[PDB]
């Protein structure tokens, strides 16, 4: 029985994977870019500790467990007493702890993981940008790589020309719309783009209370 809740067909997933392979086979990375690329591949693997229910390869019976994470995420996103960064990180933590979540939750998880890693001295992580094709969330790292933990795919982006790879791989997925970002100066932005000074003020507490001392969000090979 195919997964009746699949949001993409097997054919659609295969076509995206083939385009990602085309991009990756054509890129050559320098030594520092290769280090970040390896971190990105590792982070996408760690995101597979979270199961979705909306891929054609997923188990339809996991929909009721994903739903518990989705209820929490919806309640959290609607709260008026939390910053946007806190909401995103709370959902990342709930999704990783439960083991269930779809593309939004898995993108939030990798955002949280890489934000934690960015606190280390001379981390190669400098900017993080969550963005969406309609409801399909992805993460752009350093304006140089795109990560899709839902599909366990990633690829580099041409400098000064990132729409080349994005427009090829995600042709027919629609316009990419920003959701939340942190730049190299530590400034936070929501989506037109609006600065989010409350998340900036809250950044240290978000990192401490939701990310620190959780084996989930810590990497050691680096
Ligand atoms: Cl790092
Ligand atoms: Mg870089």
């Amino acid at each position: 029985k195919p997964n009746q809740y699949a949001a993409l067909t097997h054919s659609q997933v295969q076509e995206v994977k083939a385009k990602v392979r085309t991009v990756n086979d054509k890129f050559h990375l320098n030594a520092e870019e290769k280090k970040l690329w390896e971190l990105i591949l590792l982070g996408n693997q760690l995101a597979q500790n979270i199961s979705s229910c909306d891929l054609p390869t997923d188990n339809e019976d996991d929909a009721s467990l994903v739903k518990l994470t989705q209820i929490f995420a919806d309640e959290t996103l609607e709260r008026t007493d939390l910053t946007w960064l806190n909401k995103i990180l709370k959902i990342a933590l709930y999704s990783r702890g439960s083991g269930f979540g779809n593309c939004q939750e898995k993108a939030f998880f990798v955002f949280a993981l890489l934000l934690h890693q960015a606190q280390k001295p001379e981390s190669l992580i400098h900017s993080l940008r969550l963005a969406t094709f309609n409801n399909h969330f992805i993460l752009i790292v350093n304006e140089q790589f795109l990560m899709d933990p839902w599909l366990n795919l990633a690829f580099p982006l041409s400098k000064g020309n990132q729409q080349l790879e994005i427009g090829y791989v995600f042709e027919r997925f629609g316009r990419l719309v920003n959701y939340f970002s942190i730049n190299q100066e530590g400034q936070c932005f929501t989506h037109t783009i609006e600065r989010d000074p409350s998340s900036e003020k809250d950044m240290a507490n978000c990192i401490h209370s939701l990310l620190d001392h959780r084996d989930y969000f810590d990497l050691s090979i680096v």
